[PDB]
């Protein structure tokens, strides 16, 4: 099976998810609140290898696409085909990349650029706030993205 852009819809419109390779994440310096961007290879063993998928809404009033977190009072994440790009109207780090089109279940995330990947044991799902996004009629390609902890 191939993760098309039609697989990653079936994913999005029931709130599912899709295995990965690799997941990012914002790590904190509890001594000075300083963020750093690192990553961590997945186990399909461990279970920890799976990544939500969400789909993005299209808000004409504002000419943005948005995403609600589960609980929001209000958009958390925007994107706007003006700029475009990720944005948030919180002041919470975010790191993206384009998705690799159509490719094989768990390696459809490319590893960022210049970001560290950590050998060390998986972090608590607590800890990760990453996403998939998949735009309306695929107006854009869908993007991963993982912000620092809410």
């Amino acid at each position: 099976m191939l993760l098309t852009p039609e697989k990653l819809l079936e994913a999005a419109n029931k709130q599912g998810t899709v295995p990965s390779r690799v997941r990012y994440q914002w790590m904190e310096d509890e001594e000075t609140g300083r963020l750093k961007a690192v990553g961590y290879h997945t186990s399909m063993e461990s279970g920890r290898d799976q990544v939500r998928v969400r789909l993005l809404k299209h808000d004409f009033p504002n000419n943005r696409y948005e995403f609600w977190e589960e609980g929001a009072t209000g958009p958390t994440i925007l994107w706007t085909p003006d700029n475009p790009g990720i944005e948030l109207p919180t002041d919470t780090a975010h790191g993206e990349q384009p998705v690799i089109p159509s490719a094989i279940p768990g390696l459809e995330i490319p590893e960022m650029d210049d970001v560290s990947i950590l050998a060390t044991p998986m972090p608590d799902e607590k800890d990760f706030r990453d996403y998939i996004l998949v735009f309306p009629e695929n107006a854009f390609p869908p993007i991963y993205v993982y912000l620092s902890k809410l």
